[PDB]
């Protein structure tokens, strides 16, 4: 559920524009992958409504606020006022939310992507009243091209061996397409895939018919859970994660034996959060 979740909020009408907070101003801005675009949702079960709290640091507890009687939006000090509560109405099937004012539910948030701001409007069938509300990790990682390193050796990366050898092992970073992965979140599966960039449609897979083996395999389908993964941030790190398999979430991506020699296998294994199951996901 959404209570106490830290999310980004982006525009269905422009998925590269995010709710951005600075100095009491709420605006629409390109992706920053930082606190300026992160919001905590705070549920009141009696109101059946949420406050949308900025993770701003400069100071204070600022929440998304309707500046009635204008149709403008800002961030103001939380006083639990009705103009700081919002109905989050999930448009089921459309991966989107309509965000209605608790004070005046006739009015909903509307993205003015020319002025790069939000206003309140009545409803219509356009995408300008629809918003993607996601865990910030999903948002930060979706469509991100990365290299993946074990924390035990940040100079080596998880790689496909070569264009037609779909085995996956550890090797020194060498700038190759086989050493880069594009992360894609699947809404329907609630999990991610890692597409190797040397191939068009090859994804990191647990080959469970062969023990703990991990290989790249074609993504022809959304039905094989073993081609999907959960990406779990490790607390009190910048960019370190565990990677568990959707077919069995007690199985984690695992650097065999904690060994860091070139050619060490990448496998899955019983997930206990050891250092050989922690991965740095970052820019190439």
């Amino acid at each position: 559920s959404l209570n106490d979740k830290i999310v980004t909020i982006s525009c269905k009408a422009d998925t590269n524009l995010f709710f951005y907070q600075v100095a009491g101003n709420v605006s629409l801005f390109q992706q920053t992958r930082n606190y300026l675009e992160r919001w905590r949702l705070i549920y009141d079960s009696n109101k059946a409504a949420y406050k949308i709290k900025s993770m701003d640091i400069h100071n204070t507890n600022l929440v998304l606020t309707w500046n009635a009687p204008t149709h403008n939006i800002s961030t103001q000090q939380d006083s639990n006022a009705d103009n700081q509560y919002w109905l989050l109405l999930k448009d089921i099937g459309n991966n989107s939310f309509i965000i209605a004012s608790y004070k005046n539910p006739n009015l909903v948030l509307y993205a003015d992507t020319v002025a790069r701001n939000l206003k309140l409007s009545t409803l219509n069938n356009s995408n300008y009243i629809k918003f993607i509300i996601e865990d910030y990790i999903i948002s930060d990682l979706n469509n991100f091209t990365c290299k993946i390193s074990p924390i035990l050796d940040l100079n080596k990366v998880v790689q496909q061996v070569d264009v037609t050898n779909l085995n996956v092992n550890l090797y020194t970073w060498d700038y190759g397409r086989n050493q880069k992965w594009t992360i894609r979140y699947n809404e329907e599966k609630a999990a991610y895939q890692f597409f190797n960039t040397i191939l068009s449609n090859g994804v990191l897979t647990w080959i469970f018919s062969n023990g703990n083996t991990v290989r790249v395999s074609s993504s022809n389908d959304q039905n094989n859970d073993a081609q999907y993964w959960l990406i779990n941030p490790v607390s009190d790190t910048d960019e370190t994660y565990t990677i568990t398999n959707l077919r069995d979430t007690t199985k984690a991506l695992d650097l065999y034996g904690g060994q860091t020699a070139n050619g060490t296998a990448i496998q899955v294994f019983n997930y206990h959060g050891d250092d050989n199951q922690k991965w740095n996901i970052r820019n190439p």
